[PDB]
């Protein structure tokens, strides 16, 4: 029911401090990109999608129906890269649900870290460096970095 | 080998272009930053340091990659830094011959400049499956 294809991406804005976290999941290895954007608008989330689009293979990308992700700049950033667009419900389990508790768990280490920074922006990518390179699965086990790498390598091979 | 990259500054309408490539594959990472300094380096570096198991970063002597900023994120990070010692400078030169192409296409700088990187990593093996293979098998 949840999408684990190696194309496919969560998108959803989470907030902090007044302001807007825009943050992508490669569902299937839980690696996650995180931006700070200064208005919640399809302007930025366009201009991070084209981000995205330029460093991973892109198919899918699943959001809710909020205006910046319904709007025409992102459809635009979308169709000129060749992704698809899932539009459903916020928070709903098959295509929204993996963000969700994405985004739970950065808050968690946003939390943490925060007194290391001065700035939102800056614990918010040292939380993002966190959760890529944590290990799961026994001591042996991979982190989110190196499960998309792998996944992706592994579907083009 | 696979954890090294390069990085510049490029120049195009008054504004200040960050490239960084991963020498291995020829991909490339950019962005366009407000002023050529240490925070705006710092900042761009903790963002490629979570993506990419880097090790090294190789620049020029330029104030941005010689501040203390810089020092710290690739300290927290876990990154060396070398200085000196022109990979990112035909990726630069090449860079540039793209958003000349597709900068009608788009009102700003910017957006044109992550279209050339697109362009460019998707070109092809392509620049965007070289460096996902190339760790891919190191790990
Ligand atoms: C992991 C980490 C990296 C850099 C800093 C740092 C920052 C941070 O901001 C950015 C540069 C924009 C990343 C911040 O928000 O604290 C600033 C404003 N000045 C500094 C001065 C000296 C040493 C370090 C810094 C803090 C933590
Ligand atoms: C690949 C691509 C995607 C979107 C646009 C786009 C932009 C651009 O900016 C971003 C939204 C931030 C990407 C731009 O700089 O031209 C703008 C300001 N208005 C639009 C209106 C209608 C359709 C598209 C756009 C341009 C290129
Ligand atoms: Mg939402
Ligand atoms: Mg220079």
């Amino acid at each position: 029911q949840v999408d684990s294809s190696p194309g496919i991406w969560q998108l959803d804005c989470t907030h902090l401090e007044g302001k807007v976290i825009l943050v992508a999941v490669h569902v299937a290895s839980g690696y996650i990109e995180a931006e700070v954007i200064p208005a919640e608008t399809g302007q930025e989330t366009a201009y991070f999608l084209l981000k995205l689009a330029g460093r991973w293979p892109v198919k899918t990308v699943h959001t809710d129906n909020g205006s910046n992700f319904t709007s025409t700049t992102v459809k635009a950033a979308c169709e000129w890269a060749g992704i698809k667009q899932e539009f459903g419900i916020p928070y709903n389990p098959q295509s929204q649900g993996v963000i969700e508790s994405m985004n739970k768990e950065l808050k968690k280490i946003i939390g943490q870290v925060r007194d290391q920074a001065e700035h939102l922006k800056t614990a918010v990518q040292m939380a993002v460096f966190i959760h890529n390179k944590k290990r799961k699965g026994g001591i042996g086990g991979y982190s989110a970095g190196e499960r998309i790498v792998d996944i992706i390598a592994t579907d083009i091979q």
